[PDB]
């Protein structure tokens, strides 16, 4: 009864692939989702009336962006200053920050002009910071205390740059509404929840592919679209494919990077922050000399660059939204809500110079790195890798027996929701063209 | 190329089944063993020259016993008093122990005569102890202190009875020598080590059975002989069979018992025990009133009835051999060698009344309950179950697609090495008869 297609993952890529096939008259389609939910790294949570994003937060502008189009078409779509604080409870003056910002931006451009691959982009940052460090050290007119603060702001910027990897729209109702739109069309029977896959068996001798589920169910199939993260692949490629993947694809899985980026929300009964403060930015004065990329686990909290104040209060309450990227996010994920809440409260006391700040009423946080269905937040082309690795990863296996979809497999829109969606449509489109060729040949 | 037979487990049952098939001209035979070793619950360890059994220790006499025959044919086969000590470092006099022993044996026989199923055997113990407790309490001539000791000896006996479940020969070279004899004949390629099975798939549409390995290898087969313990079945039957087992067999798996019985060996530099002492038997004076079947985890050590002195010293060194049965053995298995060694040393100080006993030089111990390939030491017909459950467990699935072997599936020799061996030959014999019928019919 037609070709049997199995999609692994009910994130944007898996749902987009499933929908595209169903719309082109593929009846025998089943989505195997590991978790109890759809959307994957799109995860919207409601604390009372308020809606908080634990994954994807922003749509990256654009009319061509098919997630903007989805949202706008269904009508889902829609202050003050960054307060820089020192670890001895002092605010850094406007003029110091503004002076640093301009020095950094001037030196970043003189560097970026001098250089556009992965190793190029990274080295702009590295040589910018060392030149900025020189210009501060060698400035004859700045006093000692001011130089120590500005040098520590290099380390604060470095932490902000560590989370960065791509004008910007939010969905106040929840990013999960966009996910629910894609899934509307899909019949109920198609999406199997709580159904993690253990291994894909290909080059077999009615069904040349067998999907081995964790619950030991064997599902024969003609084609499999794999949408699991680069994190899942890195951890499981050795056991997840029989026979082994082509060595080019194994190399791609090794060379491409995936970052753990977790969100920390702190709900307070009353606010303790000035009405001029959009954010609290944490500058540790003892980090003037350090070039620290990864902190030891005891100092995981130091990788938090600061906290944004959510606006408006009536929508969200009095909530601080922090980000933590890298191995320090994995350490954070191992700690209890009380242990995390306590350390963030301690930090905010030290940085505000106000020892009477109460522990937050509630705490909400993501755990993407430790989750065996994600093992990270988003992909990037790493200091070593290229766009060739993304093409290698995306490349189907012989017979289109296994196709590779997901954000990581998208050449220009990797680490985005639209990248995921479009990577799904690409692989669905690949099958459609293959079965058009059989129609045209015969 | 002939019928494809897969044996799960390279214990006595699996090896016996494999050998029997190979000897009757079954060429296409493979044994999948989870662990890196053969023998299963036969496990011999050498500390220097000495050989210590962590599993099966004794051959239960007999000429008909095929393990006696195996040993004797290859020439592998071959003091003092039990010292009863109180928890206040006092030895219980010969006459007190002898008086208790006779009271127990007299009252056990008067009860056993009055009653022979599982619920019958257990109830003999229960009504014996309560009658003994009465006869002690109501004895007009015994003093108070003596009654408290004798009543606490009921609890010490109760612990010894908790490990009991079946004249007696040892193999000084190692019980593993008997295992190695069976395996001699078996070609190298047949036994796959480090190869745990995850699920057996039966009622399929060239190979009506698929064995799903933990490493995700799918092995087509005509017949599967399952030799894993009742412990493994109890824990994994829900996931280990597709489709589900007959409800009669599920009920049998539930109703039949498997006990965790672990061995503790303590090697001392010098002995601290009298040359008259074969064993140190631990009587806790505060257990006069208790009828405790299972201790809380904090008091796991109380389930140790005492320690045997191994003889002769030149063979073994100065070693104490203790046994611990039940949930208290699972608690023991979670503790470190230092933590276990320390508590046993503390006990021996309290019970000898000698506070200067050094911590043992070495410690050796089994961990059958926590081991996912055993989850217990041996089967028994439980207070509720019958020999009908053993027949239900032993019963093959339709087509002899799956056969059930192992100690637990043997009607009279369950919980023994010969039971395991003979249960293997039974299932091998079952296949041989099935393929003799096809030879005679056609
Ligand atoms: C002043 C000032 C400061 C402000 N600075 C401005 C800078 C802002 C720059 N933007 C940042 C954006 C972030 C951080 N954004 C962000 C933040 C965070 C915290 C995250 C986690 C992500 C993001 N991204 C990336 C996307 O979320 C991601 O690419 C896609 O959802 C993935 O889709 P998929 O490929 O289908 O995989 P999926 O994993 O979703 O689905 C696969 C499924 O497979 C399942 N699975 C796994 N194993 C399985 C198995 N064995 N068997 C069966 N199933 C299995 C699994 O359960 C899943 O359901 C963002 N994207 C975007 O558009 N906007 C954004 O803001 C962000
Ligand atoms: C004065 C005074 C005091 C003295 N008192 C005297 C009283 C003495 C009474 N006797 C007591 C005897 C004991 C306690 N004895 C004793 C003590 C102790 C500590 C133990 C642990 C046992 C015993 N017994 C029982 C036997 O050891 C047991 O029945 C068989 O070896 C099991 O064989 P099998 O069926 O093949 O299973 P196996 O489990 O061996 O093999 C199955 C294989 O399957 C493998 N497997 C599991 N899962 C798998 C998967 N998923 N995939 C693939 N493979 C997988 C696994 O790794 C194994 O290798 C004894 N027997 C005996 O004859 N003499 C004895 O003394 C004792
Ligand atoms: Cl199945
Ligand atoms: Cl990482
Ligand atoms: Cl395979
Ligand atoms: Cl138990």
């Amino acid at each position: 009864p037609g070709p049997r297609v199995v999609v692994i993952g009910a994130g944007l890529a898996g749902l987009a692939a499933a929908k595209a096939l169903l719309e082109q008259g593929f009846t025998d389609v089943t989505v195997l989702e590991a978790s109890s939910h759809i959307g994957g790294r799109v995860q919207s949570v409601k604390l009372g009336h308020a809606t908080f994003e634990l994954g994807a937060t922003w749509i990256h502008g654009s009319h061509g962006n098919p997630i903007y189009h989805l949202a706008e078409a269904n009508g889902l779509l829609e202050n003050g200053v960054a307060c820089y604080l020192t670890n001895h409870g002092r605010r850094i003056p406007k003029d110091v920050v503004e002076e640093f910002s301009d020095l950094y931006n001037e030196v970043y451009n003189l560097t970026q002009e001098f250089f556009v691959n992965a190793e190029s982009q990274n080295s702009v940052g590295v040589f910018t910071r060392e030149e900025v460090r020189n210009r501060i050290r060698n400035d004859p007119d700045d006093p000692e205390a001011t130089k120590r603060l500005k040098l520590a702001m290099i380390q604060q910027y470095l932490k902000v740059e560590s989370c960065e990897s791509s004008a910007h729209h939010i969905i106040p109702s929840g990013f999960m509404r966009v996910v629910e739109l894609l899934a509307e069309g899909i019949p109920a029977h198609v999406i199997q929840l709580g159904k993690p896959v253990r291994c894909i068996h290909w080059d077999q001798a009615s069904g040349s592919v067998v999907v081995e589920c964790e619950d030991c169910e064997l599902i024969p199939a003609d084609h499999v679209i794999v949408t699991v993260s680069l994190g899942v692949l890195k951890r499981q490629y050795t056991s997840f494919f029989r026979p082994g993947l082509p060595t080019e694809k194994v190399a791609a899985i090794h060379r491409l990077g995936i970052g753990t980026t977790d969100k920390i929300f702190l709900e307070f009964e009353e606010p303790f922050w000035g009405p001029e403060c959009n954010s609290l930015q944490f500058v540790w004065e003892d980090e003037a000399e350090s070039h620290t990329l990864t902190y030891p686990p005891e100092l995981w909290y130091r990788k938090i660059c600061g906290f944004d104040v959510l606006y408006p209060p009536e929508r969200y309450g009095h909530v601080l939204s922090g980000w933590i990227c890298g191995e320090e996010a994995l350490v954070m994920e191992t700690l209890s809500d009380e242990a995390v809440a306590e350390i963030c409260t301690e930090m905010l006391r030290q940085f505000t110079g106000n020892p009477n700040i109460p522990k937050p009423r509630r705490i909400l946080r993501s755990a993407w790195g430790s989750n065996p269905y994600f093992r990270g937040s988003y992909s990037y082309t790493q200091v070593g890798s290229s766009g060739a690795d993304v093409e290698k990863l995306a490349k189907p296996l012989p017979g289109l027996q296994v196709l590779f979809s997901g954000e990581a497999t998208h050449r220009k829109y990797y680490s985005t929701t639209h990248g995921a969606l479009l990577s799904g449509q690409r692989e669905a489109a690949r099958l459609i063209e293959m079965y058009r060729d059989l129609f045209q040949q015969s």
